[PDB]
């Protein structure tokens, strides 16, 4: 599964990190999960906000202030 | 990279659904991201809860609310 891909993509970043220290990766790993997911439930439900929404399980408000903070729509 | 694989997971999730509705699949992709950048922090950081909210650039009460959610801990 998609779980083992993050786990790797992790071991690989971690893997070259050295003295640089990391503060933010969790909303660095969100942003590339985000992203696609935002942009593949818009693709199917082809830019229906308020279907992608729901199949999200996710208030139409914040698809729309998801899409924002990304610059998709 | 990584959100080629959440492109990939994500036209294999829709394939299989043969016109069901979903409504969840926020939950459903963060889970699966969510524990293991949890468990591959927590090993990095040794098991030290406070170097792994700062490396994650959250605070300590939200990494114990996560780390409850998959019983991480």
């Amino acid at each position: 599964p998609l779980r083992d891909s993050v786990k790797q993509a992790l071991k690989n970043y971690f893997a070259q990190l050295n003295g640089q220290d990391v503060n933010d990766l969790y909303e660095l790993v969100l942003a590339e999960v985000e992203q696609p997911l935002l942009d593949m439930v818009m693709q199917y439900t082809r830019g229906n906000q308020t279907r992608a929404a729901l199949m999200m399980g996710i208030n139409r408000g914040t698809l729309c202030k998801k899409l924002k903070k990304y610059g998709m729509n």
